């Protein structure tokens, strides 16, 4: 018992990953537990050797944000091992592992519902990679909240969650369609790409546009238009990840396998901050 | 030999701290070294218990960003010990320890003569806590580059490096003086403070004002005025810190004690970005 827990995440650049890591250090410290942060750079072969190293260092448990398809036999080596692997953000096998993931569909609905309360006649939903679970859940949540609404919603789907991708698509789309009055993006990078176009196009960011977005950034408070943004409950998420880790280590018997979801917070920024 | 290195920093919220941490983990793991992050929350008592903890865990070396004043007797317990304690950002005893620190004076000057290149009649230098070494170095650097300049620079000094200290001060100052045409802030938070009033005052952020700042954020690209900002070379700093750690670990002799300064990068944002 080294009184330590490994934490495998893509990087410590993503402020979402870092924030959860921050609240996790602070909490683990407190219970007299050391965090060993091993970064996979989101690569499967990287992730597995990171796992190995934590195992050699006699870590007492690993918290993973996996890069491999959970199915993928790497982790089924511990499917019936009392050694705890607790998953974050990207779920591990629903039947042998507990996983703390976000509530994307509920999140998307909530954000969507709020945005609809805005007078806008042309509303545009910008997203990426419709095939992925996250992309899908968000679109579902959004459709849930707009069904009986009489307006039509244009859907636009970039081939990646990158800002440069989004600018190209939106600029092209502007050729056939006029500027929207309600916007819904499913990642901050996608919202940036749009603004690059709106700024290059108008010389100035909008005041006359309702924006709803995933991710949050306090600098959105300087916008001159209404803005809605959702972000994780980083401390709340850190609490349960760790609470599960110690429940398996200390209690006789492990917590139930399966998923547990934490909702995001809605933040009203831009002109809604005044 | 645990083949591990402790890292004591205030927190994992400070973007500059986290980025250096990111480039440090990834470089340590590659060299086959595990990082253990302990956070001091910037409290001296917290810092010292951390260092105890890292040492009990047979860490091979500590990288510290200390909250103690440079020659404090806590650290002289290792003044002549071959155990490597390497300092980051905030220097340890300049004669028995290596410290990898910024070139605040050089950086401030460089930023300053860049700013002076802009046609602006009323230039204001906003800062905080003039008596601290870092604050002093910045003012020194700035005066160096504006010394022969025939133009007047009113100086303004908040009692803290915080955003609403800045907003109150600048707003109060506006009553007695009209709007500047060049601005120089010594921290991003101070720059935010300004924009809060500039937005509350004008209802829209400026297009007509040359901005120079310490700290950086890519979102500054959307501003409609010229912007210059200076930030650490995170990877560069992480690289040398760790090179010193290993040069200390492997070589029969220690590296020279003392400081080594790494210059910040200049980034041109706002209207300078397009």
């Amino acid at each position: 018992r080294t009184r330590s827990i490994g934490l495998v995440i893509p990087d410590l650049e993503n402020t979402s990953y870092t924030r959860i890591a921050n609240y996790l250090e602070r909490q683990a410290r407190q219970r007299g537990y050391q965090l060993l942060i091993a970064c996979s750079e989101d690569q499967p072969d990287n992730e597995m050797r990171c796992i190995e190293h934590l195992l050699q260092r006699q870590v007492d448990a690993i918290i993973v944000s996996t890069s491999l398809p959970p199915e993928h036999p790497f982790y089924q080596r511990w499917a019936n091992d009392p050694f705890p692997i607790v998953a974050l953000d990207r779920a591990l096998d629903r039947e042998h592992f507990t996983s703390v993931v976000g509530a994307d569909q509920d999140d998307a609905e909530m954000l969507a519902e709020e945005l609809r309360k805005f007078p806008a006649e042309t509303v545009l939903y910008l997203g990426a990679l419709p095939e992925l679970s996250v992309s899908f859940l968000r679109e579902q949540g959004f459709r849930t909240a707009w069904k009986d609404d009489p307006r039509e919603v244009h859907f636009l789907y970039a081939n990646s969650y990158e800002r440069e991708a989004a600018a190209q698509l939106f600029e092209k789309w502007l050729e056939t369609h006029p500027m929207p009055q309600a916007l819904f993006t499913t990642s901050f990078a996608l919202l940036q790409g749009v603004m690059d176009v709106t700024l290059r196009r108008d010389g100035k960011l909008p005041s006359d546009l309702a924006i709803a977005t995933f991710g949050d950034n306090e600098l959105l408070d300087f916008l001159q238009c209404p803005v809605l943004a959702v972000a994780q409950r980083h401390r709340d998420v850190a609490e349960r990840v760790l609470e599960i880790v110690l429940a398996s280590l200390d209690e006789p018997r492990k917590p139930k396998p399966g998923l547990t979801r934490i909702k995001r917070n809605l933040y009203r920024r831009g002109v809604l901050s005044r």
